[PDB]
């Protein structure tokens, strides 16, 4: 399998667990930081860097009735220059660029606490399909998957349901959508981390997945697996390997990487693609600070990046 290696570029640091990178409508730059504590206690921040000088400024410290959030993965919306933010503690955010936020919601469409997430992706009908690896939601006691086997996966509707759509799996991780080149949603893919796989599913329609399918299996016998992930304009699939110092490239179909990207650190976390340009920025946890490299193409558009007219 062969292995490239590219230049990287340092953009920011100290950025304790950096996850979720994302752009907004105005090409603003966005990270979380899951792992900042103030006496013990989740306080995690949303943080918008300035790309010319590398600054943080923190936007949002999400707390519900004195309960910190730990934010970790980020999706911009189409319609309004806003943010979805999947919290580990308080489920899915919503979060305004003058750092106001709202919380989703406190149960799904069963009547059942919701989970802490993960990350999220946007299909371009407007779906948000979503990872959920903790257990309960606070006030409930914070718990994960890593070792236990009850993850879920969500879809957000555009009619605003929370839709639990699958479950039983060991640390659900990075999530993407595949699209037919119609623009129609065609395939679910999921990162189970420990695992060492990726799944797929064949997606219907809204909140609406079967066939679950092994897609792909992750190198290494490292501690542990996928995190984030994001396609390129040709479809292929790169994965964060988080562990082993390499973001694998996945082919459309699948299966084995069809090449690997050695990084200068050994835990990629997850990676976003600046709009309109082959600019690759990712995060990652041996330092805990964003890079930048030159991928071979442009990243496939976002749903913030469709036109809705
Ligand atoms: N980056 P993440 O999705 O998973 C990595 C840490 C566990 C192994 C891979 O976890 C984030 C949410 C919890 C804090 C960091
Ligand atoms: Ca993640
Ligand atoms: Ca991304």
């Amino acid at each position: 399998i062969p292995v490239i290696e590219p230049l990287f570029t340092k953009v920011t640091e100290d950025i304790p667990g950096a996850e979720g990178p994302v752009f907004d409508k105005n090409g603003d730059f966005y990270i979380v930081a899951p792992e900042v504590e103030v006496n013990g206690k989740p306080a995690g921040e949303i943080l918008r860097i300035d790309l010319k000088t590398g600054k943080k400024t923190v936007i949002c410290k999400p707390e519900v009735n004195g309960y910190g959030g730990i934010p970790a993965g980020c999706q911009c919306d189409r319609d309004a220059n806003q943010l979805f933010v999947a919290d580990m503690r308080l489920g899915l955010l919503v979060v305004q660029t003058d750092g106001t936020f709202e919380e989703i919601a406190k149960k799904d469409s069963e009547g059942r606490r919701m989970q802490g997430c993960n990350d999220c992706a946007f299909d371009y009908e407007g779906n948000l399909w979503i990872t959920a690896p903790a257990g309960e939601v606070a006030p409930a006691d914070y718990t994960r998957s890593m070792q236990e086997k009850f993850g879920s996966i969500y879809c957000f509707t555009t009619d605003g349901q929370m839709i639990q759509v699958d479950t039983a799996f060991q640390f659900p991780n990075g999530i993407a959508v595949r699209h037919m080149n119609d623009g129609r949603p065609y395939q679910l893919i999921v990162a189970e981390t420990p695992t060492k796989k990726l799944w797929s599913y064949d997606i219907k329609g809204p909140a609406k997945i079967e066939n679950k399918k092994v897609w792909g299996h992750i190198p290494g016998t490292h501690e542990g697996g996928a995190d984030g992930m994001d396609f390129d304009e040709d479809n292929n699939l790169l994965v964060a390997n988080w562990g082993s110092s390499h973001i694998e490239v996945f082919g459309p179909d699948g299966g084995q990487p069809k090449m690997r990207i050695r990084c200068p650190f050994e835990k990629p976390s997850n990676l976003h693609f600046k709009p309109q340009t082959k600019t690759i920025f990712v995060t990652e946890h041996e330092n805990n600070a964003v890079w930048k490299f030159e991928w071979q193409r442009n990243g496939k558009k976002q749903y913030c990046e469709t036109l809705k007219f």
